[PDB]
Formats: C-alpha cells, structure tokens, sequence
RNA sequence: CAUC
C-alpha cells in the first residue's frame, strides 16, 4: 500500500478480462507492473485496459512486490 | 490477484 511512484507512464503488455490481471510495462524503467482490475479507475467490463494502450498509474508495494494503483489514460 |  506504500506507494513507491506517482504519476508513472506505461505501455499495457496484456490484461486478461477472464483472470482479472494482466502487465503493464513501465516507460521510465522497461519493467512490467502486475495491474490487478480492481486497480483501474471505472471507464461492460468498466474496469479494463486494452492491450497496447498507454496508461498513468501510480505504483504501490502490494503483497508479492510492485503493482499499478490508479490506472486511468494519460491525463 | 504475477507473465495468461
């Protein structure tokens, strides 16, 4: 829940709308984020990423490491 | 709810 980055850029690698999760890869550093649905900000599936798309996000320490908190588009 |  610490929150370790604000406002960070990044391109989404895949999010699987079954599962719930996908990655996002951070522009600033070329890591992936894991991105639970429940961190995205509401938009059928009002919270969802689409593959490929950029996104701003602030990355938090989760349980098992970093993860994207407050996903919504660039701005 | 960690590379589908």
């Amino acid at each position: 829940k610490k929150v370790i980055a604000t406002k960070v850029l990044g391109t989404v690698k895949w999010f699987n709308v079954r599962n719930g999760y996908g990655f996002i890869n951070r522009n600033d550093t070329k890591e992936d984020v894991f991105v639970h649905q429940t961190a995205i900000k509401k938009n059928k599936y009002l919270r969802s990423v689409g593959d490929g798309e950029t996104v701003e996000f602030d990355v938090v320490e989760g349980e098992k490491g970093a993860e994207a908190a407050n996903v919504t588009g660039p701005g």
